[PDB]
DNA sequence: CATTAGA
DNA sequence: TCTAATG
């Protein structure tokens, strides 16, 4: 956690590189298992060799470790950090919709800069066009102050269209967080569950609403269960307009909300731990359900959940407010 | 790890 | 169809 930091950190630097700049899934996959293990290791790694004793720790990595252990640097790390080509990939990737594949192709063409990107909006698809359009806006954090306003709004439409609609604003926001990145609305409705062969309009109606009013300014992708877009707070009695925010809404079968809702709310650790727990308590939890455990090794049978509580009860825990879902 | 675009 | 990019 701190005794092995530089190593694990240099390591992930290295891995992340091979995966992005190069197309070395393997090497990249290497650095990470290694970075994983040394991370675990209970002691100040004193030399490559000591490291080396490790599972996943070959001679390549060991070698790197020593150089780093001796000199607070690495050449390959220094070189990479400089490398414009590679610097460029790392950067283009920030554009929502730009991935590494694209990040490289772009380069190979010579689109290294943001401006490059503009001169060739043509070479870009709608996703990436939007990514570029709201570049500043997409990187900025979401004041919970604004979050509250946003939420107030969707809750208003959802209800307005059908009173039957259930919507939860999951995430860190949910967990009380001061700021957030993007809004995440978990959606569901009674007339939609596990079996009852969809009702796509169910999602659709709402999006239409939210646009209708100008909350949703754009569509990144909208499918029959998952919409991906952009929203915006009505820029008041002017002088101050609002930033374009990322927003994501998802239709859920009523019979899987709470697990889902449980889940998206997190935190990443609260989950595992909660998950690890259900396990002892003779269970299994995952993004949609909770099934009692059978001793034959495994077992099925989806337990019935009417709220975040049922799930707690089941595995018999203390109801933990989203506030304290930290870990 | 599953859902959407796109080509 | 596969392959990408997001969460
Ligand atoms: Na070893
Ligand atoms: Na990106």
């Amino acid at each position: 956690e701190t005794l092995n930091g530089g190593i694990t950190d240099m390591l992930t630097e290295l891995a992340n590189f091979e995966k992005n700049v190069s197309q070395a899934i393997h090497k990249y996959n290497a650095y990470r298992k290694a970075a994983s293990v040394i991370a675990k290791y209970p002691h100040k790694i004193k030399s490559g060799a000591e490291a080396k004793k490790l599972p996943g720790v070959g001679t390549k990595i060991a070698e790197k470790i020593d150089e780093f252990l001796a000199t607070g640097k690495l050449r390959k790390l220094e070189k990479i950090r400089q490398d414009d080509t590679s610097s460029s990939i790392n950067f283009l990737t920030r554009v929502s919709g730009i991935g590494p594949s694209a990040a490289r192709k772009f380069v190979d063409e010579g689109i290294k800069t943001l401006e490059d990107l503009r001169k060739n909006e043509d070479k870009l698809n709608h996703h990436q066009r939007i990514g570029l359009k709201y570049f500043g806006d997409f990187e900025k954090r979401i004041p919970r102050e604004e979050m509250l306003q946003m939420q107030d709004i969707v809750l208003n439409e959802v209800k307005k269209v059908d009173s039957e609609y259930i919507a939860t604003v999951c995430g860190s926001f949910r967990r009380g967080a001061e700021s957030s990145g993007d809004m995440d609305v978990l959606l569901t409705h009674p007339s939609f569950t596990s079996e009852s062969t969809k009702q796509p309009k169910l999602l659709h109606q709402v999006v239409e609403q939210l646009q209708k009013v100008h909350f949703i300014t754009d569509t990144l992708s909208k499918g029959e269960t998952k919409f991906m877009g952009v929203c915006q707070l009505p820029s008041k009695n002017d002088e101050k307009e609002y930033p374009h925010r990322r927003i994501d809404i998802r239709l859920i079968p009523k019979d899987q909300y709470y697990c889902g809702v449980l889940y998206f709310t997190g935190s990443d650790i609260f989950n595992k731990n909660m998950r690890a727990h259900a396990l002892e308590k003779g269970f299994t939890i995952n993004e949609y359900t909770i099934r009692p455990l059978g001793v034959t090794g495994v077992a099925g049978e989806p337990l019935p959940v009417d709220s975040e509580k049922d799930i707690f009860d089941y595995i018999q825990w203390k109801y933990r407010e989203p506030k304290d879902r930290s870990e």
